[PDB]
């Protein structure tokens, strides 16, 4: 089997996308942000605390013929960004793209935090990281894509993120006309539950690259891309004007200003992100101080290649027995 939807960008930042998923019998379309750097399945539901939910499409079991109840099993979530939510479980028919898995933990929020109720464009969160990071208790679920793996064609999802535009999400097979070039791929380490990599090295601009090993994860549900101070700092100075405010909460730079691109390393391949993608426009409405898209992990304790960097490439997610993780541009 395979399966194969479109993901769309939530606003004109690109600061998160979502993808419409399947929940129930008969389907309930919720649109999910699915999050290569958790392994939750979570909705906004008939459960969520009402004074919790401004806009968003709620799941409702009652409604399914297919749910069941998880009896006992509880779940909650903690995010790199602050935000959190939990709740009880439930069990149903889930299908993205085409593709369904039957039985399939879908998390239902009793509660969620300020930024997931602020934001009515997301209605739930499809985690694909390793399922070792799965939050439900006592029993640990399984992602979608570890439950599709078996009847997929190949044990393989695909990112094809849009630098302000519509991409595409994959399921079971590499679309060899959404790419240019060939794919490099790349080790993955599964110790901490995350697609880890080592990025050997960067460059600035027109500059020369410069050789080092960068471990870090790749996230689709990150925004920016975080790297260490130093790789942040060579950058920024870069930028006439570009400067760490510790009131704004990072890297900022004179709306003004022409960004240099940035390239990473995969192995002896090179990916280049446009200066134009680092740009996340004024810090507030009507600001010349526009928002830097490269920030330092720094106090993260983890370099995290976000969307900033997955929209520049085509990114192939194996997960076959050894996983890896292939990059191409694009």
């Amino acid at each position: 089997s395979t399966g194969s939807a479109t993901t769309t960008p939530i606003d004109s930042l690109d600061d998160a996308y979502i993808t419409p998923v399947q929940i129930g019998t008969p389907a309930q379309t919720l649109n999910l942000d699915f999050d290569t750097g958790s392994s939750d399945l979570w909705v906004f539901s008939s459960e969520t605390t009402a004074s919790e939910v401004d806009g968003q499409t709620i799941y409702t079991p009652s409604k399914s013929t297919t749910a069941k109840l998880l009896s006992g099993a509880t779940w909650s979530i903690s995010y790199g960004d602050g935000s959190s939510s939990s709740g009880d479980v439930y069990t149903d028919t889930v299908s993205v793209g085409g593709l369904t898995v039957t039985g399939q933990a879908v998390e239902s929020a009793k509660k969620v935090s300020s930024s997931f109720t602020e934001d009515s464009t997301i209605d739930g969160l499809l985690g694909l990281a390793f399922s070792t990071l799965n939050t439900v208790s006592p029993t640990q679920q399984k992602t979608f894509f570890d439950n599709a793996k078996a009847s997929l064609d190949s044990p393989v999802f695909t990112a094809d993120l849009g630098y302000h535009a519509p991409g595409t999400y994959n399921f079971g097979f590499i679309d060899t006309t959404a790419y240019t070039g060939s794919i490099t791929y790349t080790a993955v380490s599964t110790k901490q539950g995350f697609w880890e990599w080592t990025s050997t090295g960067y460059a600035v601009g027109s500059g020369t690259f410069k050789s080092t090993s960068i471990d870090g994860i790749a996230d689709t549900g990150t925004t920016l891309l975080y790297l260490p101070a130093t790789v942040v700092s060579a950058y920024w100075a870069q930028v006439s004007g570009a400067k760490s405010s510790s009131s704004v909460g990072g890297y900022v730079f004179p709306c003004s200003a022409t960004l240099p691109s940035f390239t990473f390393g995969v192995g002896s391949a090179r990916i280049v992100i446009p200066g134009d993608y680092i740009d996340f426009g004024p810090i507030s409405t009507g600001s010349s101080s526009c928002f830097g898209g490269i920030q330092s992990s720094a106090g993260i304790g983890i370099n995290i290649f976000g969307d900033v960097a997955l929209k520049a490439a085509f990114v192939v997610f194996n997960g076959a027995t050894t996983p890896t993780l292939g990059f191409a541009s694009k």
